[PDB]
């Protein structure tokens, strides 16, 4: 439609990347997996086949089959920091098994395969008793806590990896991941941070080394719930906190600690989020030119978990 060819006029590039305009021209795998999602949604095999190509060759980590996480093209290494984010190995692998049914290739699906046994053998851990997703294979594992981002837990890939493949592991880790958010939430707004640390004995807080903030990263937490189950009780704590706030003024962060709220309101993708949130109706997406990087694509993944209802 109009908003896809708008989002890879402005956000992609001729060699397959995807452009976080906002944060330094970087790439990164959250936004080669989000435009992959969205170029089968849109039936754009050729752009399917160029962001996956580029994430391919440019980004796979040969010693795990996972991917370097981010690009900067400015820098003297543009893959500096070694490491991958589950969320984006998550989103390239459910991107591809979508693909192959979408244009029934296989080797889409064989591609999507190596990389969910990838993330079982290499981000999947057994602590406080429960099968967790790490956010990177290095430097989340603190020795009795780990450090974990709940908007890495993208329910309705991780069922559709369990139609596919390791269907036991996979149930298993998403009815873990269910459990340890449903045990999250923090102050008078109950919801959780973007990080929380996780301790062995299964006592969790917001992580000491960031803001305490449910903001950028935790409102996708809604987002991949309503996507796999409108009907879904973890769903609770965040209508409940949206519905306290008139729908253009709420606010676009909460310190779930201090319950300090952002001074501004959310609006374009983080608005559209809310709506998706609160089964308020909307209509399909326009990229205007106020959206960034970031809003552009969460206003067409609302619309594409809003069809996938059906």
């Amino acid at each position: 439609d109009t908003a896809w060819e708008r989002y890879k006029a402005r956000f992609m590039m001729p060699d397959g990347r995807i452009i976080d305009t906002a944060n330094g021209n970087v790439s990164h795998t959250e936004g080669q997996g989000f435009a992959m999602l969205l170029a089968v949604a849109n039936n754009d095999r050729p752009a399917f086949d160029k962001l996956w190509q580029w994430t391919d060759s440019t980004l796979r980590d040969k010693s795990n089959g996972l991917f370097y996480w981010r690009y900067n093209p400015v820098a003297p290494d543009p893959i500096a920091d070694k490491n991958n984010a589950s969320d984006g190995d998550t989103l390239i692998a459910w991107a591809l098994l979508r693909a192959q049914k979408q244009w029934q290739d296989k080797r889409y699906a064989i591609a999507s395969d190596a990389i969910t046994a990838s993330l079982l053998k290499y981000t999947v851990v057994t602590f406080a008793g429960r099968q967790v997703m790490l956010p990177g294979v290095k430097g989340f594992n603190l020795n009795d806590h780990l450090n974990l981002n709940p908007s890495y837990f993208i329910f309705p890939a991780w069922r559709a990896f369990a139609e596919r493949t390791h269907l036991t592991a996979w149930r298993t880790l998403q009815t873990d991941g269910q459990a340890l958010l449903g045990q999250m939430g923090w102050g008078k707004s109950h919801l959780p941070s973007d990080w929380v640390a996780l301790r062995a004995d299964g006592k969790m807080l917001p992580a000491k080394e960031w803001p305490p903030r449910m903001s950028f990263d935790a409102i996708r937490i809604p987002l991949y719930l309503s996507w796999a189950d409108p009907q879904s009780a973890l769903l609770a704590p965040w209508k409940a906190w949206m519905q306290s706030y008139p729908r253009l003024q709420t606010p676009a962060w909460i310190n779930v600690s201090t319950n300090e709220v952002a001074p501004w309101y959310m609006a374009g993708g983080l608005l559209a989020v809310r709506d998706l949130t609160l089964g308020e109706p909307q209509e399909a997406p326009q990229i205007d030119d106020k959206d960034d990087y970031y809003s552009a694509s969460l206003k067409q993944l609302v619309w594409l978990a809003k069809q996938d209802q059906r």
